[PDB]
Formats: C-alpha cells, sequence, structure tokens
C-alpha cells in the first residue's frame, strides 16, 4: 500500500547523521525542487527498508525482450533476484513476441513473474509508452510502484527502496557533467518533445524510470499522446520515446531522481571516482 496509516518504527541502532557533515561533497544530493537525488552514502537502508517492509509494498518491473532481445532475459531476471527489492513483494512482467523463449529463472519467495505477449516502425517506437499506459487496471490491482527498464542490463550491486517515490527518473550516463546546452533533447519547435536551449535540469534516461502506478501511467499517457502527435505532424523525435520523456520530467518535477549508480554502461564510460558502486549496467 501507498499513504495508508504508517505504524511505528522499531527501536533501531544506527549511526546519527550529524548536520555539519555532508554524506557526499563531491555532489549535488537534491535538486532546486527539494527531491533527493540518490547516491551511495546518502541513504541508510535499514530505515527505509523498515519503512516500505510496514507498509508491505510491492514493487513491478516492467521489461519489454522483443526479437532477439530474448536472449537478454536470462542474466536480466537472474541478477535481479540477486539485486533488485530483495525482501520485498516483486511482480516481473515481461512483455514479449516470444512467450516459449523467456527462461525459466528460479525465484526468490514473495516474487512472482508474468509473461506478457505483445503484437510498423511508428507503432514499435510507441510501444512500451502505450503498453505501460493496456495494462492501466492490472498494475493499479497488483502493485503499489513501477520500475520501467530496459532488458539488454545485468544487475550488479543493490537497486531497493532507496529509489521508490512518486516519480523518478535515471541521470544518463553520458550526460550527467554536461551543461543544458550540450543535452540531446528534441530541439526542433514542430515536435511536442521540443526543449529550447535555455531550459532543462537534466538529461533523464529512456532506460530507467518510474515511480507509483498512478504517476508512471500519467507519464507514459501523456508521451504517447505526444507521440502520436508528432506522428500525426510527420515528425520523430531524435531520441524516440527519451525525448518526450524528457519533455514530461521537465514539466513534471520527479520527486527523487536516480544518480548514474542506477544505469552505466562500464564498457563505454569506465569507473569514475564519483560512482561508489555500479548497481545496473549495460551487457556489452
Amino acid at each position: 500500500a501507498i499513504g495508508e496509516f504508517m505504524v511505528s518504527l522499531p527501536r533501531m541502532v544506527y549511526p546519527q547523521p550529524k548536520v555539519l557533515t555532508p554524506c557526499r561533497k563531491d555532489v549535488l544530493v537534491v535538486t532546486p525542487w527539494l527531491a533527493p537525488i540518490v547516491w551511495e552514502g546518502t541513504f541508510n537502508i535499514d530505515i527505509l527498508n523498515e519503512q516500505f517492509r510496514l507498509q508491505n509494498t510491492t514493487i513491478g518491473l516492467t521489461v519489454f525482450a522483443i526479437k532477439k532481445y530474448v536472449a537478454f532475459l536470462k542474466l536480466f531476471l537472474e541478477t535481479a533476484e540477486k539485486h533488485f527489492m530483495v525482501g520485498h513483494r516483486v511482480h516481473y512482467y515481461v512483455f514479449t513476441d516470444q512467450p516459449a523463449a523467456v527462461p525459466r529463472v528460479t525465484l526468490g519467495t514473495g516474487r512472482q513473474l508474468s509473461v506478457l505477449e505483445v503484437r510498423r516502425w511508428q507503432d514499435v517506437s510507441m510501444r512500451r509508452m502505450e503498453m505501460i499506459s493496456f495494462c492501466e487496471r492490472r498494475f493499479l490491482s497488483e502493485v503499489d510502484y513501477l520500475v520501467c527498464v530496459d532488458v539488454d542490463m545485468e544487475f550488479r550491486d543493490h537497486v531497493g527502496v532507496e529509489i521508490l517515490t512518486p516519480l523518478f527518473g535515471t541521470l544518463h550516463p553520458g550526460f550527467y557533467g554536461s551543461s543544458r546546452e550540450a543535452f540531446t533533447y528534441e530541439r526542433r519547435p514542430q515536435s511536442q518533445a521540443y526543449i529550447p536551449k535555455d531550459e532543462g535540469d537534466f538529461y533523464y534516461l529512456g532506460g530507467f524510470f518510474g515511480g507509483s502506478v498512478q504517476e508512471v501511467q500519467r507519464l507514459t499517457r501523456a508521451c504517447h499522446q505526444a507521440m502520436m502527435v508528432d506522428q500525426a505532424n510527420g515528425i520523430e523525435a531524435v531520441w524516440h520515446d527519451e525525448s518526450h520523456l524528457n519533455k514530461y520530467l521537465l514539466r513534471h518535477k520527479p520527486t527523487k531522481v536516480l544518480s548514474p549508480e542506477y544505469l552505466w554502461d562500464q564498457q563505454l564510460l569506465g569507473w569514475p571516482a564519483v560512482l561508489r558502486k555500479l548497481r545496473f549496467t549495460a551487457v556489452p
């Protein structure tokens, strides 16, 4: 559940937060609209696990595995079992054109997997946003939060309830140090995804976003509608649904932002000092 009567935390023994000692001095840990930016060292996972377990939180994880991308599911799911929301209730939703190619992955207790079969490049571009906004009633009934990720990835370290919030995006690992003018937003005013050179907070990834079911459905519905307008006007945004996600999150600020720990490519970008953990990474 979300927002329900919250029982008292038990007694806990942990290090005292010190007001005149930052957790991290090397990075921005809060946005200018007072959303936490989630980095290692900023959260006590024991406190957060208590809070979310006391709400009996259920997390849905959506992933699309189409055509040859079904080959990525085994490592994706095996590593999710090791690292993603361990101890919490998890429902995986695997959207695929090949239900029989989904690997039989052994799940921990309190975790389940559903295989959802799905059916022009234009409809392929819009499929993720459309499908998340077909699954509307199901997600509302089954999970509290939705996390929407790409399949050609593996978990390497903890990804847990520290990410959960009404609406989150993830800082793209290519652009977290860039000035806004260099962001690869859609720049043509004819597109619904258009962002001028003097606007923008961050460049968020299409491959890792989420929130409450309600907020995720609002985002995916808005992006799908904007993509349909663009299609009608004969324009395709430079980075497809990621361009629309960026426009949405500019105008509807996320309530947490995940640091690039949460989606990194070690082959392309190495392992910078500022990343204490690489939690979820591109498969080479």
